[PDB]
């Protein structure tokens, strides 16, 4: 139905701007402004940019009772020329609309939201840092807001966006706990959408990981222990495959994998190089062990917006530590992926992937 | 530590809501009472509990309750008998379940008997909102949410516990319901969180419930596994009263193996039937193959869901792919259903004193 329009934006500037930072911790520091859009039985209201402020919700809000909530995560980068650019934001907009439809929340126009986000970033561009490795994290959210305890398609909703200046998350490698007792997502489920409900249950599992000397969780699937995701990151393996061919593999989008923007960007980059096989195929612990013993594994890493390419060096599997020679192999592929992404994101090389603010 | 009911502060309302009219029927979960329970937790532990005028919540925009679904809820009923005495039905079990949910989401622990007392005190304040016409009750909705103003996926250092109340009647206008049973839809899985009453389990079902409507059915029969196990009906547990394949008369409901929410009404129906000792009462997996066969052999007496909002819900039809299966629940009395409803009514409205009722 009829989406809100960036033409109808309403600006309300803060009366007292907040003092910028001077070691930015991920997701804790927020900027002066936010986008807010209300939806109800009269359709979408006018978007507005307003000072960062608390939400007022009815205590029966379906957002809080039945997890009618979804989110996105994407980054804006400030180049030398002081120009700010979003990385592949259309893909985030596409994913967000898919999430919306899955939870029966209102459809909106992807380009209208992008423009409202652009404007919001414009208003707050001084918050976008420019130091090496820094960026602005953009967190759009769409939540149901029905004031009723019936499990139902909501007739009210709020779409809002907040911004965080950020540095890194932690090229330092990580250890993973691989315990098949915990299952992140199931074929036929909603693991392939960026819905809040997929994340809350992982908190206890991440604590078990820390208590057991690991930093992230490696989510395994199926009776053949398929490697699916690392924490909130897609997983990649750079090895020589069972048929003697050097390749980059990541599991295919079969339902239990969130289709990451960085994931897709790395598959694209590597395909464009034309220097080795790039494939989407199931990866099992059985295959990984055999390859590790036969010395065919060069690099293992996770990919995601907050930690774009995360080296892995250890997997704790069936109480037995497995060493991953990632850091011993350069890590060349990882360093090469990081360099090209940096050149693109900071505008050193022009690229259609970037959207200027 | 825990908040204490001894520390309760009361703020009475200065804008009381007009209560539901005479010929104005109660719609489930839409009408709220005048007051609410509110308790905050942070690095200092739990603050003091407050009973306060029903009012909006004020949440930071990065609240982890809204980004990563750090949220759980409960649902239980208070019943007013003819002598105007209000009683809660087996609230201890909801308190137990709420605390398990909390631990699963790394949300803060609390004292079950302190929460129960705060809830009793809350209902006492709004006692006149408890209706007393037949089949009516007061639905009680506790909630516990994470409230970390941080975008990292982590254990919150701040939380919020609150409770709101609604006067209710029946969920639907003992008219049986039809169910959509399609194996494409998966509510929960072994190793997941289907056995906890966490907000994240419900949101994904809204779309599936719309497909049930679109295909002419009223609720979703959630199927699991290669063998199409019957797990749950909508937000209710499922029971089958049949003559099994070994020729024995039994009431069966799926076992608590991870994909089943352990209902209070479920447990109570098992307790009641087990206590009668008139037939076999088991927890065992139930498959579509088994149901299909039992229906063609006329061994099925009654099928029904159980849950707080619709305590004993008869089923008359199941649309399994294209096979429209008639369930003969209503032609069989429904004798067991009526018996369960009659006993529950006697216990709930205080006709017959019982250890299951907690007086307010
Ligand atoms: C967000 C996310 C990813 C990666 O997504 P990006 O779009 O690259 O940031 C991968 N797996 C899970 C489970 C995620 O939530
Ligand atoms: C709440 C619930 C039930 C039944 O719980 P009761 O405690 O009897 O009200 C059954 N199934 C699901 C999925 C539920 O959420
Ligand atoms: C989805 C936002 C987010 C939260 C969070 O705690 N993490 N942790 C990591 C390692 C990432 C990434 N990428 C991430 N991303
Ligand atoms: C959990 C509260 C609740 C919401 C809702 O939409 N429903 N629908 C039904 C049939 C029930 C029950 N029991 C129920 N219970
Ligand atoms: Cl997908
Ligand atoms: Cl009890
Ligand atoms: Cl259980």
């Amino acid at each position: 139905s009829s989406s809100f329009k960036a033409a109808d934006l309403q600006l309300e500037m803060t009366q007292k701007p907040h003092k910028k930072p001077g070691p930015l911790v991920f997701g804790k520091t927020f900027t002066d402004h936010m986008l807010m859009v209300e939806w109800n039985d009269k359709g979408w209201g006018q978007p507005r940019i307003q000072p960062f402020q608390n939400l007022t919700l009815h205590p029966a809000s379906s957002s809080l009772h039945y997890s009618l909530q979804l989110f996105e995560g994407m980054k804006a980068f400030k180049g030398k020329d002081q120009q700010v650019r979003l990385f592949r934001p259309w893909l985030n907009m596409d994913r967000m609309l898919r999430s919306a439809m899955r939870l029966c929340l209102p459809s909106f126009d992807k380009l209208e939201l992008l423009e409202c986000i652009r404007r919001l970033i414009e208003v707050d561009k001084d918050w976008v840092p420019d130091a090496a490795g820094t960026s602005l994290y953009v967190r759009p959210v769409l939540i149901g807001n029905e004031p009723s305890l019936g499990v139902s398609q909501p007739t009210r909703a709020l779409l809002f966006v907040i911004l965080c200046p950020v540095g890194a998350y932690f090229v330092t490698p990580v250890s993973l706990l691989a315990d098949p007792a915990f299952i992140r997502a199931w074929v036929g489920g909603v693991g392939n959408y960026k819905l809040g409900g997929n994340y809350g249950p992982t908190v206890l599992v991440q604590q078990e990981a820390l208590k057991r000397g690991c930093e992230q969780v490696l989510w395994l699937y199926g009776p053949d222990h398929q490697l699916t995701e690392v924490g909130t990151m897609n997983i990649f393996v750079y090895w020589t495959h069972e048929d003697g061919v050097l390749e980059l593999v990541t599991p295919p989008l079969n339902g239990v994998i969130l289709p990451g923007v960085v994931r897709q960007s790395l598959l694209d980059m590597a395909q464009t190089w034309g220097e080795f096989r790039v494939v989407e195929r199931t990866i099992t612990m059985k295959q990984l062990l055999r390859a590790l013993e036969e010395g065919r594994v060069r690099e293992v890493f996770g990919s995601g917006t907050a930690c774009q390419v995360c080296p892995v060096h250890r997997i704790l599997y069936k109480d037995r530590n497995l060493h991953i020679p990632t850091m011993e192999n350069g890590p060349e592929l990882i360093l090469r992926f990081q360099k090209e992404l940096k050149e693109i994101q900071y505008g050193i090389r022009a690229h259609e992937w970037m959207f200027p603010v």
